[PDB]
């Protein structure tokens, strides 16, 4: 049973550690797919967040981390994926959330979507929340794993 | 992983809408256990017995599905089960802001337990047993949104 | 086009916010029947027979506006009175997702009939008949949000 | 500013989540009456006589906190008590809109009466009283949400 | 009876068609009126948005394709419109559109806002979703007019 | 007791007069706070924004009007405000709210949160809609003080 756990991941917090270990607790093969995301003008290459990514989720055996530039469902098929995890934080966000998983579902039928809620203690967090706190050198350590917050550190 | 889930609810009557969620789960986990509540608080239109009988005939074909009622809260049957996952599922119309309570509560109650939620097909995303059974009992049609085993119970109901 | 347009609802007590509603409706529309359900289910504070003879006096000044009780399912009463439009008054807090439900279940029911949804003014966006009736029932100021025949039967009501 | 603050409820029982928001409230302002509705309507678990003595004891080690049952409208005692400022608590789960409704008409019948909603703790986002009575009646685990006073009184009510 | 439906069409999509054939079962004279909305980029132009539209709806009789780049409630007063249509997807859409509503009732207080809703068909697609698969080469031809997804193909 | 209201205020319209005047029934000292915010390319400059302001609200004795680009919880500590005041106009405001009131919790626990309702007569405007009319030449006086309106008719 392979999983796709896919994002922009840039960068990759905490509240992205704890949706990636739940999966890896439910399903035997995660793969952590970072979507290069070029209309989003990410703060961290492909390579720089893929690179994160891998050293924050060395400790789970079974995380696969891989950047991906493909439509999200042709990718899933090209990795044998049938599920597909998003982490589920607020009504705004799971709105959105729909839309995409419908249109997934157009595109690859036998790919379920599946939604997964992150602890309280991750809750109110994004990627773009913690960097517009470190754009005004906000303490950011608590919400992202120490190599993340160097890399954020030494990139501001 | 040979993992065990639970599909909670009152199923009161099972809708097509549960059988898309429930068809879903058993493509993505060994075992599936469609767990039916007494649910008396909400007083149901048909009794244990009989929403069990309907979702057993509804899901036979699919055969990695168990129907079984329980009468204890959801968290304790799942632990006495030995389910690890807990199927939910999220219309287009459900309330987000309950579902966050309920995940959370289920959380603190069994830790091992993990709430997943499924989408259903557009077909069903804006049904519930509550507005069918709302609309059959002020005579219209709701054969659309049920399994044949189901339409005949309810139409037999509704008849007294 | 001829166009029939049904506005229904309980109406327990009609407001300022249905009267805009229906306002707005007959500006568009050349028939508009208010369509008072008998709403058995919500044990309404008001008879069906008050309901219509205050929802009559309060809409007299309309002239393309027709005050009718209905027991069937909305939707068969819509056909049966030939409308092809379904108003919904959608205030800044109304349950979107309920609005949704229901135009999909109308829709089922009867495709030919177009549920469209007005906006009431910014002054009547965030009242009920339900949070009108509790604070009146909880000796609250509501005259304000009241057509004046509605106040004065309603200070009647919770006088006995 | 001498500045008298109403947070009021029904506090069927008083929660961590009602005691953060009551203990934030005492930080910003002078005087918190913490209020306590007869709240008929819903038929409360505990006493009026109960919910209060539960709330005093859970609330007795801050100072400028008064606990008072009352069975007006909410903005006809805050009147009375001479509030200017209405506490009310928004947890992540809370209806948005049925907020809007109570504030609006809480402005029309007291003007000089300013809403102000206080955040939880992260910690008390996803409970109510409502959710921690079901988990409680249907034997879960709820002690992590309560005061000890009020885990010992619930324990006890549910026993008989 | 005169009925204005405003928007960016960027481009037409099936969701817009939907909700312009349930506006001329209403109304005698739909107006589909297409905005230039430079602040929003739009991948086709005015005249490219115009032209797709009016081969979309060329079937329905009584809908006129317009192009605008005035405030909206002026061109609804000079078109002589009294109704404005807008489709209701979502939540989230709903909030945006009572802002516009008010926003355009206080400016011409007799025109009137009125929502439609799509068919379960396309209540989870919107113009920059079917672009987002587009630009991934991901089939949309589901959700859009013919001349439009062979324009969209041509366009990236 | 202070209390800091802050916001981007491109420009301040009514509706922010209606909240800061609301703050002011309720606490001591009010700071309204005017966010540099480059990363929204706004309008009006700051020392623009900070003087449109200033004007507006004269009136009002217990306002001071201040700008800033530091963060905005090391902003209030350096003000010694313990309340930070937002507007509360609907539910997708809302959840964006309590992200950033987490956040600010964690940088500084004894600064509360305090959210304010608008009069119905401001919870369907925004900054945005009224710049998005005013580009368009659509009235906006009804919305804005005197002194911003004339102001955002110089600037466009
Ligand atoms: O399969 C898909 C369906 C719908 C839209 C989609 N957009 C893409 C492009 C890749 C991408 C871009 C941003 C973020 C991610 Cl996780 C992936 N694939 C999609
Ligand atoms: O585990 C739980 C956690 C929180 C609340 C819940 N209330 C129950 C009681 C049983 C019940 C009632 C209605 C429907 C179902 Cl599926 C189950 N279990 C819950
Ligand atoms: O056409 C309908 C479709 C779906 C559900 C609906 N329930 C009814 C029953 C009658 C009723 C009850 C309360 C209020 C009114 Cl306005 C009407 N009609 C509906
Ligand atoms: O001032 C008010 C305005 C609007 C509605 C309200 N309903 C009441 C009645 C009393 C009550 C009932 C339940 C809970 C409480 Cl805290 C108080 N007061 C309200
Ligand atoms: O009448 C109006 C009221 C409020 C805001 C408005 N913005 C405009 C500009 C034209 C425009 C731009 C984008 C999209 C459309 Cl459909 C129209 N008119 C408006
Ligand atoms: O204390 C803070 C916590 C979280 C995010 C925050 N972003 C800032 C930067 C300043 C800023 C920018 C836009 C608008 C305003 Cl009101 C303030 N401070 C923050």
């Amino acid at each position: 049973k392979r999983a796709i756990y896919p994002g922009t991941f840039d960068p990759i917090t905490n509240g992205h550690i704890d949706i990636v270990t739940r999966a890896t607790q439910m399903f035997d093969h995660v793969i952590l797919a970072i979507a290069a995301s070029p209309s989003k003008k990410p703060m961290f290459t492909l390579e720089e967040r893929v690179a994160l990514a891998q050293q924050a989720t060395a400790h789970l055996g079974n995380v696969e981390v891989v950047g991906f530039s493909d439509l999200m469902a042709n990718f899933a098929r090209n990795q044998h994926a049938t599920v597909l995890i998003r982490g589920l934080r607020a009504v705004a966000d799971f709105e959105y959330e729909m839309q995409l998983a419908h249109m997934n579902r157009h595109l690859m039928p036998e790919l379920e979507s599946v939604f997964l809620m992150p602890s309280k203690e991750w809750s109110f967090i994004s990627s773009s929340l913690v960097k517009e706190v470190a754009r005004h050198q906000g303490d950011v350590t608590h919400f992202l794993p120490e190599n993340v917050h160097q890399a954020l550190m030494a990139k501001l």
